[PDB]
DNA sequence: TTGGATGGGAGACCG
DNA sequence: CGGTCTCCCATCCAA
């Protein structure tokens, strides 16, 4: 219930959760806590999870399948399988 | 045009 | 109340 409020007050924004607050104070401070390390791919996510799901193109962990026979082409991210399935068949 | 890939965000799961 | 995760968009990105 308690959102964590945006340090620079007159902003007004505010979020309970931690990695919200911390994406949010990215646009002010340019911080970005969960850093990939890895070197060339030096990263830079603003928060938790989203580093686990990019974490799916290190391990080519390539999964999330079209729901349509033959057209089973298989997406990095939920969203992209969305994109594709509407860019395809949900056009309307 | 396309799916790979990243900042941002509501909602689900767990405690 | 809040981290990890679930689910997704808009956008950036390289093909
Ligand atoms: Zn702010
Ligand atoms: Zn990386
Ligand atoms: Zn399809």
């Amino acid at each position: 219930m308690k959102r964590y409020i945006c340090s620079f007050a007159d902003c007004g924004a505010a979020y309970n959760k931690n990695w919200k607050l911390q994406a949010h104070l990215s646009k002010h401070t340019g911080e970005k806590p969960f850093p990939c390390k890895e070197e060339g791919c030096e990263k830079g996510f603003t928060s938790l999870h989203h580093l686990t799901r990019h974490s799916l193109t290190h391990t080519g962990e390539k999964n999330f399948t079209c729901d349509s026979d033959g057209c089973d082409l298989r997406f990095t991210t939920k969203a992209n399988m969305k994109k594709h399935f509407n860019r395809f068949h949900n056009i309307k």
